C-alpha cells in the first residue's frame, strides 16, 4: 500500500471535516461523486456545466452541495470548494473494472488526471477513493472498530500465552536447562503475535482520530516484546551476533519469512532437520537478556560481560570482585548483575 | 450437519463473490431466488420465461439481476449466469413447510431437483437455503460475530478456572495427596471447556473469512488441552491405559456421554455410586503427564519409565543412575526428568 | 416481580414461536395487540367483529393476520388463534396512563379481565404485557445483550478484587495476624459481587434462550463464592454460629441490608462504632474454610475440629495424633488436615 | 467545561424524562426545537404564534407536540409545557456558526435570552443544546458506551502493566536495590492510568442513568491508585514532603504537566538531565507506603516512625522493642510493622 496513496486516504480518515461531511452524506443517502483538482482551470475540458462557486470549504457546504445531482470539484488540500453539480467527462476509451456510471467515471477520471476522485453511491455506505491506478475502499468506524476490538482480543491471548512461555523460559535459563525448543517456541509466540500487530495496522490507520483508544491498547500490549524477542535471538543463536543482525531476523519473521520451528532455528545456526529433533539440542544464554532488561546493564558493555564469561551461567558465579574486571562494568553495575541475578534465580528457585 | 451440506453452505460464506452478492441484495432489499444448476438444458421443464444470458458470473451482475422479479439461474461452481427472470415450476403436490410463495417454491424445487435453491425475502435479512431434503439457514455476520464473541468470552472463564483446578492438582500431584474428586474435577472443567468448543464450531465455520480471528482465539485458549486431560486421564484411570484409549474417553465425555463425577469416575475404572465417596478415594498419577509436558520424554519411552516406577512419587525419587537403567533414556534424559520433577517440587512446594 | 407475572414474560421471551413472531412483526413496523384468552365465548362481549379462525397457531399464521388492522386473539397456552381483526371494547372508566389508543386499551382490558394483553406499537421496537394490573415491558436482545456483557465485564473486575482480598487474607490468616479491618474488607467486595449477580438475574431471565451463554458466564465468575463468604463469616464472628445463621447473614447483606464496614462488623458480634476501629480488632479464624475447602473436612465434623483446637491456629499445630483424638476424623482425615495446613503454609509463607 | 453548562447537560442525560422523549423524537425524525424559559410572559417579544397550552410536562406529551412545526416553549424545571407549534423570532443580527434555520435560530436565541434552546434535526440522531454562548453536543447512547468501552479496555492493559511495574519494584524496595528509574517509571504509569480517566470522565458524565456500571468498573480499576502513587511519591522524592505536597503533584502530572521521565524525576527533586541518568541514581524508599498499607499505620503516626529510621530498610531492621521506642506506636502496632515487612520479604524473596 504506497505512502503515496496513504496521504490521500488521511484526507478522508475520521477527524477530517471532509469525512465529516462524506459521513452525513453517507447517513442522508445523498450520493457523492467528488474531484480534487489543484489548477481548475486546467480542467476545463473534463469538466461541463455546473456552478462555479470558488467559496471557502466546509463540512456543511459540501454536504448541502451534495444534494443537486453530478459532481463537486475541490483543492486538493480541501480548502476551496470549486465547482458544484458539473458533469465529469473522461476518456470512455479508458479501460475501467467498476459497475454503473459513477464509479465508471471516477476511476476513468482519477486514471486520466492522476488525482483523486471520491465516489459514494446512494445504497451502498462504503466510500471509494480512485487515484492514479489505484483504488482503495474505505470502512465505516463500526466496521473498524469491530474487527480492530476483535484483533486486540487476539492480540492479548496470544500475549498471554508469550508471557506463559516467557517465564517457564525464565526457570529454564536461570537453571542452565534449555532446549532449542524451549527457545524457538518462545520467539515463534512472539513473532505471530507482531504480526497481529502488523496485519492490524491498516485497520487502526483507517480509524484516523477514533483509532486513538486502539493505538494505546496495542501499545501497552506489545511495547518491550521487539526488544525482549532481539535479545533472545542474541542470547541462543549458535554464533554471536549484533544487536542489528537479530533486528533484522525479527523484522523478518515479522514480514518475509514464515516462522515455522525448523525455519526459525536455521536461521538460528542450527543445522536441523525435524520437530522432534529441536528437544535433543542443548543451548544456553550469553545472558543478553538479564543484563539489560533486569541488570540495567547496557548493551554496549554487555558484550564485554559475555566475552569474558561467556554464558549467563558463568556470570550468575561470578563475585563482584570477578565482574568488576570487566571494562564498562565498575563498583555500581557489579553489584547490580549479581544482584540482580541472586535475587532472581532465590525467586524462580 | 451433512457434509455434502456443508459443502453446499460455503457457497454463500463471507468471502465468496456470490455472498458479497447476497448480502448487497439483502441491503437494498430485493428479493432473490437462485437455482444452482449444471446443465441447465435438463430443467427445461422446470425453468419458464425470462432472459437466456450464458454469462460469466459475477457479484455486481447478480446484484442488478435481481432488481428484476423471478429467479435467476446459476452453475452450480457459480462460474456462469445461465437465466434471469425466470419462473420456476416445481411439482406442487411435493410437501413443504414453508410459507409465502418464494419459500415454498425453493424447497420444492431442491427436493424434486436434488439442487440447491437459494431464497432471500425482501423484508428479513436472513439466506435460506434448500439443499434436497435439508434446509439451513445462514445469519448475517453482526449476529454470528456477536454469539461468538460471547462464547469465547465464555470460553475464557471456564480456561481460567480450569487453570486454578490445574494447578492445584499439580501441588496435590507434586506432594502425593491426590484424592479422585481432584482428579474428577479437574477432567470435568476440561470436558465442558472442550464442549463449548464444540457447539460453538457451527458458527465459525458459518462466519467463513470473516472468523479468520475466533479461529485464532479459539487455539489460543485451548491448544494443548486436548493432550493433557488426555494425560489426567492416563495418569489417573485406575488400570493402565493405551493413549488411543485414553484418547478415545476425552473424544466422547466432549460428545456422546455427559461428565458427571459419577460418570467419569466409573469411566475411569472405579466402582463408586455417591458424589461424597470420591473425596475418600486416594489415587497416584503414573508420571504421564509430567515426562512428557516437563520432562519431553516421548510417550513412547513414557511407559517403560512408569512400568519400572509404577507412580510420579517413586520417579521424583530416582537418582539418575536409577533412571538410567530404564529402556528409552539414556543420560540426558535421566537428568531430564529429575531435574524437572526436582525443579518442580522445590518450586510449587 | 411477582412470579404469576414471569410466568407470563416468558411467554413472550426469546425462542418461544410467539416471540419469533413479534421480533418479525417488530422488523416489518406492523403494530400488534393480541389478547391471550382460554373461553373465548367467554368474552363475547370485549370482542367485536374480525374473523372467527379457531386455527392452530404458528408464527408465520400469527405474522400474516399482523397485517390487518385491529387485534388478535390468541389461547392462554399459544396454542390456538381464535380471532383476527377484532376491535377490543373493554371499559373505557377505567383509569389508565397509557398514551394512545392501542395500549389504552390493552392496559384497560388487561385490568377489566386478568388476562394477558401484548402490544406493539408500529414505531416503537418494544414489547409491552399487561397482566391484571401489572405492566412489564420486554426488551429487544440488542439491548439486553449490552447490558448483561457490560455486567459480566464488571462482575470481572469485582471478583479479581475479591480473589486478591482473599488470597492476602489467606497470607494473614496463615499467620495469625488477621483484623476485623481485612475481614469486613474481605466480605464487603464478596457481598458486592453477588449483589451485582442479583440485580442483573431479570435481565438474564428476560433474554430467554439467548442468555445461555451469560447463565454459564455468571456461573464461572461465581460458584463458589456464596460457600466462601459463609464459612468467612462461621470463622470469623465473634460468637460461634451455625451454617444457616451464616448462610442467613450472606443472604441478607445480598438483599435487605446495605453492607457498610460498621454494619457488616455490628452484624458480625464487634460493638465498633468508627472505620478506624477495625484496625485495631484482633480475630482468628475457628478453621472452618480451609477444613471444608481444602482438608475437605464435612462442615459436620468441622465443629468436632473446632471444638477441641478453638482456632486454626491450634489445628495448624496439632499432631495427626492429636487431630485424631477428635470424633470424625480417623486416620485419612487427619493426614489430610496436617498435610493441608503445612502444604499451604509453607507456599504461603 | 463550565459547571452551569454542566447542570443544563444532565437536563438531556439517560435518565431524564426528557431524554426519554427526545429519545423518541429522534427514533421517529420529528424535529425539535425546544426553549427553556421560567417566566414565559417575558419572552412575549421573541415567541409568535401556535398554542398557548400551560399543561403539566410528560415524555408522551413532549413527544405528540412535536410532530406540529415550529417551537416548544418549556419550564426550565422541565415541569411546564407553556407553548407548542410556536414561531420563535431572535435577533437576526447576532452573530451564529450554525447551517439551517432550526440551529441558527436556537443558537441565536440561546445567546439572546441566555436561556437553554434545545435543537433536533429531522435527519442526524444528534441534540444540540445551546445556552447562552455554549454550544454542547450531546451524543447517542450507542455512541457512548461504545466510547467507554474502548476507554475501561485501554484502562485495563494499563492496569496490568502498572501492576507488574509495581510488584516489580516491591522486590527491589525490600531488598533496597531501588534506582530512580524503577520508581519514575512505576509513577509514570500511574499518572498515564488516571490521565484516562480524566479523559473520559466527561462520557460518563454524558451516559447518565446508563454509565452505571461503568463507574463501578473504573472505581474497581483504580480505586487505590491515587492514595498509591502519594506515597511512592512521599517514599522516593530527594527530601521529605507533606501528604498535602505529594497529594498536588499527583494532581498535576495528572493534569497541568505532562509526565515525561526527565520532569517526575526533577519535580522529585532530582536535578537530572537525560534518560539514561536515571539508571545510576541510587534511591531508598522511607517507608510511608508499606507502613500505611500493610502495616495499616496511620500517615499521623507514619512520620514519626520515619523521622526515627530514615528509611524502610532500617525500619525493616528494627526489633519490636526498637520500633516501640517510637512515639504513636505501641505493642501492637510494633508487632505489626516487623511482621508486614517479615512477612513480605519471606515471601518475595
Ligand atoms: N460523469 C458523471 N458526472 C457527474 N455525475 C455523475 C456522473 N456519472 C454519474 N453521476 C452521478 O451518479 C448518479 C448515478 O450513479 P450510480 O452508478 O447509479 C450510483 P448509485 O445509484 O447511488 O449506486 P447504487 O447502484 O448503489 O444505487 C448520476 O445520477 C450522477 O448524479
Ligand atoms: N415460482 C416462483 N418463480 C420465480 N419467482 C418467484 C416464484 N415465487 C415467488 N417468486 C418471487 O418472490 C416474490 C414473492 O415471494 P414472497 O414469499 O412474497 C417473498 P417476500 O415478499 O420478500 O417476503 P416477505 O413476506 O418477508 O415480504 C415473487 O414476486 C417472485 O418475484
Ligand atoms: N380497541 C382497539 N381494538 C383493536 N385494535 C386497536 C384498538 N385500538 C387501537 N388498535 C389498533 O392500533 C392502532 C393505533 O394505535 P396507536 O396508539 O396509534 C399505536 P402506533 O401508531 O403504532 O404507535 P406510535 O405512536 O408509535 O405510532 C389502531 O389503528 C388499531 O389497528
Ligand atoms: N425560528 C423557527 N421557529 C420555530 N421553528 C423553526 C424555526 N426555524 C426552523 N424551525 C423548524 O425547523 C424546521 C427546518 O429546520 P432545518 O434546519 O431544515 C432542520 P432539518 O431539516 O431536520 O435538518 P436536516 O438538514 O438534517 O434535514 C422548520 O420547518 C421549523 O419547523
Amino acid at each position: 500500500v504506497p505512502q503515496e496513496l496513504i496521504e490521500k486516504i488521511k484526507l478522508i480518515s475520521p477527524g477530517t471535516e471532509l469525512r465529516k461531511a462524506l459521513d452525513d452524506i453517507i447517513n442522508a443517502n445523498f450520493g457523492a461523486l467528488i474531484f480534487l483538482v489543484d489548477d481548475p482551470k486546467k480542467y476545463e475540458d473534463v469538466i461541463q456545466g455546473g456552478f462555479w462557486l470558488d467559496t471557502d470549504f466546509s463540512a456543511e457546504k459540501l454536504y448541502e452541495l451534495s444534494k443537486m445531482d453530478g459532481a463537486i470539484v475541490l483543492s486538493e488540500d480541501i480548502t476551496k470548494i470549486y465547482y458544484a453539480n458539473v458533469h465529469l467527462v473522461p476518456d470512455p476509451t479508458i479501460p475501467t473494472g467498476e459497475t454503473g456510471t459513477r464509479h465508471r467515471t471516477a476511476e476513468r477520471l482519477a486514471k486520466q488526471t492522476g488525482k483523486v476522485v471520491i465516489a459514494v453511491s446512494r445504497r451502498r455506505n462504503i466510500i471509494s477513493l480512485y487515484y492514479k491506478n489505484y483504488k482503495y475502499v474505505v470502512n465505516q468506524v463500526d466496521f473498524l472498530i469491530s474487527k480492530v476490538t476483535q484483533a486486540i482480543s487476539t492480540l492479548e491471548k496470544y500475549k498471554d500465552n508469550f508471557n506463559k512461555l516467557l517465564s517457564e523460559l525464565e526457570v529454564l535459563e536461570l537453571e542452565n536447562r534449555v532446549t532449542l525448543a524451549d527457545v524457538v517456541r518462545t520467539l515463534a509466540k512472539g513473532f505471530e503475535l507482531l504480526r497481529i500487530v502488523e496485519e492490524i495496522r491498516p485497520y487502526i490507520v483507517e480509524l484516523g482520530e477514533e483509532g486513538r483508544l486502539a493505538r494505546m491498547q496495542l501499545r501497552e500490549l506489545t511495547e518491550d516484546v521487539d526488544d525482549l524477542l532481539v535479545l533472545l535471538i542474541m542470547d541462543y543463536s549458535s554464533e554471536e551476533v549484533e544487536e542489528e543482525t537479530a533486528q533484522n531476523i525479527l523484522q523478518d519473521f515479522i514480514t518475509r519469512r514464515e516462522p515455522s520451528p525448523i525455519s526459525i532455528s536455521r536461521v538460528l545456526g542450527y543445522d536441523v532437520q525435524q520437530a522432534a529433533q529441536l528437544d535433543d539440542v542443548l543451548v544456553s544464554a550469553r545472558g543478553y537478556r538479564l543484563l539489560k532488561t533486569v541488570a540495567r546493564i547496557p548493551l554496549s558493555i554487555g558484550y564485554n560481560v559475555v566475552r569474558m564469561f561467556k554464558t549467563l551461567d558463568q556470570i550468575s558465579k561470578a563475585s563482584v570482585e570477578d565482574l568488576k574486571k570487566v571494562e564498562g562494568i565498575g563498583e555500581k553495575r557489579a553489584r547490580a548483575i549479581s544482584e540482580s541475578i541472586s535475587s532472581l534465580k532465590h525467586r524462580k528457585t
